[PDB]
């Protein structure tokens, strides 16, 4: 079916639950043996969220190559994304080591450092120009250059220095700051606007490494981000835009990382955003 009237009519019969469950029932299952080694326990935020062996990002080091991060590779759409958990205090250095090695241009953050009174991820970037951060274990330096604070998101300009070779690179930090503590946004407007600002920077482009995206666990809000972009990019690519099947796209993406889209509310928002962005950017 066209994705607009599946929506009008899921709300109507209201089977959002039902639909979301079939997706869970049909999603891929692949091994995660590396994530589950004892030696990595402390490297995972959540015990039920792990990267598949086949698609995990490997750090370049003899030590331990492990990070909770997955490469999502969309073939027809010609877009790749790295989805990862928000970093822990002990893993911050691994995170930036990963950004350096994969040659990413942008980092996209869909959550606040603190939500609902608990820590959602480490404060992993510097907040004042004159106070730079240094990751000792991976031998990197990170400096804040500038920042643009707008009402629904912020953009930061950062400098990452490989202290071993003295090479420097410019990283963009795209920080969506207003997703609610509970539930999903009510309108997708601002989310839509954020998404187009990321495209505009060149961060999602092939002339760079994959974009790094994350929230808490790296599956819920992060999955909405990548599903939406890919669905909107496919729409413009096909002779008939209406042929795009979002459930099909989501199940493809779940071949590369478990659990993408965590609630039916999030599934709904995804359709809603795609339906709306279709008719605008068109
Ligand atoms: O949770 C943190 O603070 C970082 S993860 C971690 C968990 C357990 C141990 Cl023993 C060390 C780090």
């Amino acid at each position: 079916m066209e994705m607009e009237k599946e929506f009008e009519q899921i709300d109507k019969s209201g089977s959002w639950a039902a639909i979301y469950q079939d997706i869970r029932h049909e999603a891929s299952d692949f091994p995660s043996r590396v994530a589950k080694l004892p030696k990595n326990k402390n490297r995972n935020r959540y015990r039920d969220v792990s990267p598949f062996d086949h698609s995990r990002i490997k750090l370049h080091q003899e030590d331990n190559d492990y990070i909770n991060a997955s490469l999502i590779k969309m073939e027809e759409a010609q877009r790749s994304y790295i989805l990862t958990q928000g970093p822990l205090p002990n893993t911050v250095g691994h995170f930036w080591e990963m950004v350096w090695e994969q040659k990413s241009r942008g980092v996209v953050m869909l959550n606040r450092v603190m939500e609902k009174g608990s820590l959602k991820c480490a404060q992993y970037w510097p907040q004042k120009e004159e106070k730079e951060m240094i990751f000792e274990d991976t031998n990197l330096k990170l400096t804040l250059i500038s920042e643009d604070i707008k009402s629904y998101y912020t953009v930061r300009q950062l400098e990452l220095e490989n202290l071993t070779t003295q090479e420097t690179r410019e990283i963009l930090h795209f920080h969506y700051t207003t997703w609610p503590d509970f539930g999903v946004p009510e309108s997708p407007a601002s989310f839509l606007n954020f998404l187009f600002k990321v495209r505009e920077s060149g961060s999602l482009s092939p002339e760079h490494g994959p974009v790094v995206v994350h929230c808490s666990a790296g599956i819920g809000r992060s999955g909405t981000f990548c599903l939406a972009d890919t669905c909107l990019l496919l729409m413009d690519k096909r002779k008939d835009p209406s042929s795009v099947d979002i459930k099909k796209v989501l199940l493809e993406m779940r071949k590369f990382r478990m659990g993408l889209i965590q609630t039916a509310d999030q599934l709904r928002f995804s359709y809603l955003a795609v339906i709306e962005g279709a008719k605008f950017i068109m």
